[PDB]
């Protein structure tokens, strides 16, 4: 029950990110990444979850 | 999109139950058990992969 | 441009290991036969089996990395 | 529900056998343990330079060099 | 084989100029114990909107020395 | 603030790298049909002396990464 309560949480978070935001929204890879990254951190909040979402976004374009 | 990656990472950062469940040893064995239970069904959507990476990246900071 | 008894012997063994990986015909056939349907399920099935016995050593990580990188290239074309 | 996948099992069983030969090759681990614990960047370069001295840059060699690199980073870490 | 000599000699001087820049080494060493000063420098590096690749490598040079101290 | 001086030095270094026309000229003159062999021959020549300082690895990463864009 220990690992099961944690995996169902991440599984619940993962599917709700996949169904809420119409993702897979995707000319020049480097520019547009730094374009959204500058807009992600216009407010000086560099929280860790923002880097993780920005990490996957960078690997998507490659 | 810029606000999409923002609120996605923010709500994942603010889930008090998730941050409490992550705080609950031997990191690699639990990560393998968590990853095996996450994809016990047959869907490997990006959100689960990101949430597993977010769990792994948080799991390596404690070690 | 420089060697030693130990480093030269170490280099030839790593070179022999890497060459036997790429020339293992049966290994290359199994890798080339993976489905382009979902390489994620294949990668998960492989990783789950490689760490099912509760044992984790870096040779298996390295072998999983060799397959994952080849799986990425085949799924690109 | 993930059921069976016999062809993937043949592959994962082979990769698992390959990774265990690397970890249990006592001749390889002896050579890895017996390289200078002083300048790990230097010995890594000389190994890499000799591995690709012949014009062959196949991916299996890169992975074998990455394996030696990964073990090299751990020895200098402990 | 000689065309390599000029290029490798320039990259060699670039790397040595980086590590032997005493003012730069002092500034990198004067940081505090973590991941947030990296973003403070990063957002300060790209505030003019220029994301040319040389700046990313220069930031990688700082981050790698920053992560070694950790 | 305190990081302002360091941020301007890294930004200056990055701008000097990309604007070094003689360096960009040499990187652009690399054989596109064998970028791997050119890289190894440059890397072996860079460390032909006994020095393996981290700055040289970063410079090698700059040349290698620019090599991957053309490839
Ligand atoms: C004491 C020097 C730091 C230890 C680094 C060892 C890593 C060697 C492998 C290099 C791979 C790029
Ligand atoms: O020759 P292989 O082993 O396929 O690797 C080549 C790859 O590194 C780029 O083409
Ligand atoms: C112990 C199995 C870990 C496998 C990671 C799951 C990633 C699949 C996309
Ligand atoms: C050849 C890969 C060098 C990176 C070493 C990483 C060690 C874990």
């Amino acid at each position: 029950a220990s690992t099961k309560k944690l995996s169902e949480s991440l599984k619940r978070i993962g599917d709700e990110l996949d169904s809420n935001m119409e993702l897979q929204r995707m000319d020049s890879p480097r520019e547009v990444f730094f374009r959204v990254a500058a807009d992600m951190f216009s407010d000086g909040n560099f929280n860790w979850g923002r880097v993780v979402a920005l990490f996957y976004f960078a690997s998507k374009l490659v």
